[PDB]
């Protein structure tokens, strides 16, 4: 259920394309810049995805990367199921946007500042006390869910 | 235990490099083939697995990708220790396994893949045993707090 459910979706940068992933519940993400937009690379972002959460469904814009036989025996290999795309990745490829271009000085190939940003996404709090970052946000569901 | 050890350790294969870390308490593995074994494709690997999981030690070789200011300045930056250093058991398996289904993947990095997904899911001791996936979850949901 909502443990597993992922949304995919794509962002271009200085002529790079980026993946990236949302665990809609919790708001963690897992972004990287693939060689080509292709049912191949996808493919391998999706796999790289998988044997690292307990991924069981995915949301994408299903373009062309998704009509090839590529990701669809992906899926089918891991178990993922694909369901409705996403509306209209909201603000979020804004958000991850934003922390890239704050860091993006700060390396020298885009690749670095992208898990960079990652980074500090994903540890990102919401006040003292508790606030709860979308890395421990994550873990938790997960947890309390597998138990 | 160990809520943020992680080993990391190479492996090469068909000519390439591949970067494992483990989870020392879990077994959990995150394993990734890089363009060469270079203090700057090392810190990328470590940034990368550092906002995936809180990382607070790591053990190396402490080889020549880790004298390089490159790989020192990206612990610094993620808030990361780098401790003594070199489980055996785990990347043992994963190599297994890569050739176990290596037939399947055109290119060698779906392999490496594969082959962290199946090692990663892999059950305990059948029914009620858990695996590195669920295992790595549980220790760090339980050290949140
Ligand atoms: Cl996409
Ligand atoms: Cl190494």
């Amino acid at each position: 259920s909502s443990p597993g459910i992922w949304q995919l979706d794509c962002t271009h940068l200085e002529g790079k394309v980026i993946l990236v992933a949302v665990h809609v519940a919790s708001g963690y993400i897992e972004a990287e810049v693939i060689p080509a937009e292709t049912g191949q690379e996808t493919a391998y972002f999706l796999l790289k995805l998988a044997g690292r959460w307990p991924v069981k469904t995915i949301h994408t814009d299903n373009g062309s990367n998704f009509t090839g036989a590529t990701v669809r025996a992906a899926c089918d290999w891991a178990g993922i199921k694909q369901e409705d795309g996403i509306p209209y990745v909201e603000s979020m490829n804004k958000e991850l946007k934003k922390i890239i271009g704050q860091v993006r000085d700060q390396a020298e190939h885009l690749k670095t500042a992208v898990q960079m940003a990652v980074f500090i996404h994903n540890k990102k709090r919401k006040g003292g006390i508790g606030g709860y970052s979308a890395g421990e946000r994550i873990v938790d569901i997960i947890a309390t869910d597998i138990q």
